[PDB]
């Protein structure tokens, strides 16, 4: 009842460009009014599996994984994460949603959120300190969802045959209730 | 699982230089012997609202927000944070009765000793460093230095020191969120 | 919300090169299926107490502290941390599998390969002597050690030619997925 997560099942569970090109491990543990979050990401196939900017000049240095939730905190099909790999550990989940007062949605006109809607972290590819990636977590940015967690990954380095196999990052956010 | 926080009320609640020039969002959630802390800061007016080191050569690149607590973990008036915006959680605002004991939320004095007469130099473990960012951009870093029990005329203290190196040009001091934990007094 | 930790007792409790050359402060607090961890490290004697790369050219810029656990989550004598300074918040405990890093989330290296998944690892920036300009990289790796059911490996490394800087680290918070 306490923890909402992606099962630890080894099989791919996430779409960046293409169905099942990635495995997201996301654990949301409710500790009162804060959610303790833990995230890692492995790309298993497609253009981001093996980064080589020396050989592929058209390769982006960013992708975005979105978790979209309805008014009851149910994950929506339009999410990048496959609905079938998201459940409580061994139903309503508003206690796990990012607080709308703390993290307001952008009025249609604006598009500009407060800064507090966002968390930045440094994560690393292939367990090496010298393969940094910036993870940008943004709450309630997506307009056609009551709640959202957006995971933006970006990097600067001209990586040469580095697998997108990320280290683990911990963060917290204020819970809706 | 009791939580001690600044209400989420949009109104300013904090003094850097001047009454109500800033809005601190601080949430302290007690998970047993550790406090899970979450902090963001917006400057709403004054010299730090909009940073421009090209146009204002006299502008510091640091300020300090202090939360000072008495022996009972009550926030003191001398704190930078307005006492009226600080209480236990009961929605998206605070409980009615202003609180009586919060020692369970205070930074442990054994883990984070106050500086003995002999030395004003604390142990390093009294301090947490984090990188936060202005205006949701990775290229506007600010160093947040959180220090416990550094202030001498208080039983307990949380000191939030903000500093940066870049000659920012028209960047609003509107910070991203940072999570940390510390060992609780009880 | 049971907590497993090193007592806050001021006495040294850890071996980097030599018995009691360091004091590790590690607090593992169980919040359901995640462990909330808090760590600081002070070196009290030996070659790493005071870093000077101008005066000592043979000094490494890394050391590793290992916590090794058996199938019941009991800390083993072969650990760098002294067994006597590790208990619930002194008659040693009996089961702590609820505090161990999950074997499904953080698999041990198959015989074939010593190469773990990246998710077994957490990187953090910590600082010596409470100064932003004395960075140290802490690399936390789970279940890397082959002769233990469970392990937490704390690798410390740095680049700067520090001149008379004490290895007195700031505090770092992380979490990991619990075995149960
Ligand atoms: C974990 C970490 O901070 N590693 C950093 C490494 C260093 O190898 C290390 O910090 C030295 O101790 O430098 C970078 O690659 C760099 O210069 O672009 C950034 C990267 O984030
Ligand atoms: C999250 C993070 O580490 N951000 C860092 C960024 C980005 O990494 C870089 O803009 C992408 O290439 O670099 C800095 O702006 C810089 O170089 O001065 C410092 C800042 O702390
Ligand atoms: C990010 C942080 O907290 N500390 C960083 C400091 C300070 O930002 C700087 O000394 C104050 O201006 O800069 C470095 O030493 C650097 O540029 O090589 C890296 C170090 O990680």
């Amino acid at each position: 009842k306490l923890t909402l997560w992606t099962t630890l099942d080894p099989s791919p569970n996430c779409r960046i460009d293409v169905d099942k090109d990635s495995k997201l491990t996301l654990v949301l543990t409710k500790c009162g009014s804060q959610i303790l979050a833990n995230v890692s990401l492995l790309v298993v196939k497609g253009r981001f599996q093996n980064l080589n900017y020396k050989t592929n000049p058209n390769l982006p240095k960013t992708f975005t994984i979105k978790l979209l939730f309805d008014e009851n905190g149910i994950l929506k099909d339009s999410s990048n994460l496959d609905k079938n790999y998201w459940n409580y550990r061994n139903k309503n989940a508003v206690g796990f949603m990012p607080n709308l007062a703390a993290y307001p949605k952008s009025t249609t006109t604006q598009s500009k959120l407060y800064a507090r809607n966002t968390i930045f972290g440094n994560i690393y590819l292939d367990s090496q300190a010298y393969n940094p990636v910036v993870i940008k977590i943004t709450f309630n940015q997506e307009a056609d969802s009551a709640y959202s967690i957006t995971l933006n990954y970006s990097w600067g380095k001209d990586y040469e045959n580095i697998p997108f196999d990320s280290t683990s990052f911990t963060f917290s956010y204020i819970a809706q209730e």
